[PDB]
């Protein structure tokens, strides 16, 4: 579930609503995959796709996952306006699409924002790092003594595949080694990207309950409506936080 098949589809159906709705196009968190989406895509009555970071997508910069998720997306809808939204990490790759879309233009596409925003040796090693906390028990000063001595970001990608092997044998290597080593280009994307005009177009955040507009007012123009969800950074993608999206998500449209 912090796994992505690195070969599957990049774009892939959550539902299977057959409509002529324009479909909701729906950006993955930092971990890659859809499947935080799979009780939203559910209950939505519209079509609704997931876009997920496989082997295929540039993650050289945000500017360039936002180009490639735009012309995965121009294969089931040629044409905007689009329905656009991320969630947390996912947040900031949908506003750039969005920004792009703009920039290619008078634009009428809808973005929304769950929970996120235009956020966020030694950092390379505390990332892989992170993620091997993550995926395994093992005590931060262990992990880190494995993988700091280590001459660049592939023998430390190897070494965490390995020590949550040990762990956990059941999970793919190939799956490992693809969501350790993006992880990392994720972050370094994420640091390195300026937004580089403002955006004119509506926003509406959707922040948990658990400034407040997440900053959004110096990079944006046009209503930022924020409303806030019930549950914390996770749980407003589900139970009474995810009813409510689904209302806000169908009245807006
Ligand atoms: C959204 O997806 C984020 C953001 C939460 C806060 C809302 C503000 C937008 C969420 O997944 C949190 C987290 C971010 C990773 C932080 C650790 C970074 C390490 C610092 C070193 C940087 C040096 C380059 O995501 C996670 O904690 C985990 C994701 C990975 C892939 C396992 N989730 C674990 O369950």
């Amino acid at each position: 579930s912090l796994l992505v098949n690195p070969e599957g589809p990049t774009l892939m159906r959550l539902n299977s609503v057959q409509s002529s709705e324009r479909p909701l196009f729906l950006v993955h968190p930092i971990e890659g995959s859809t499947t935080v989406f799979h009780s939203l895509a559910s209950r939505l009555s519209i079509p609704t796709y997931g876009l997920q970071c496989t082997r295929a997508a540039p993650l050289d910069s945000i500017h360039s996952l936002a180009a490639y998720y735009i012309d995965c997306i121009r294969q089931v809808q040629p044409e905007g306006p689009y329905r656009v939204a991320g969630y947390s990490y996912g947040a900031c790759v949908a506003f750039e699409m969005c920004s792009q879309l703009q920039a290619q233009q008078p634009t009428h596409n809808s973005l929304f924002l769950f929970d996120g925003s235009p956020t966020y040796a030694e950092a390379e090693t505390e990332a892989i790092c992170f993620f091997v906390q993550q995926f395994t028990d093992m005590e931060h000063n262990r992990v880190l003594e494995a993988l700091l001595p280590l001459k660049g970001l592939e023998e430390r990608v190897a070494a965490a595949v390995d020590l949550i092997i040990k762990s956990h044998q059941g999970l793919d290597r190939q799956e490992l080694s693809f969501a350790a080593r993006s992880f990392y280009y994720k972050l370094r994307a994420a640091e390195q990207y300026t937004p580089k005009a403002k955006y004119h177009g509506n926003v509406m955040l959707l922040r948990a309950k658990t400034g407040a507009d997440y900053n959004l007012s110096q990079v944006c123009d046009g209503k930022v409506s924020v409303h806030v969800i019930e549950g914390d950074h996770r749980t407003l993608l589900e139970g009474s936080g995810l009813e409510s999206i689904i209302s806000i998500i169908h009245s807006s449209l």
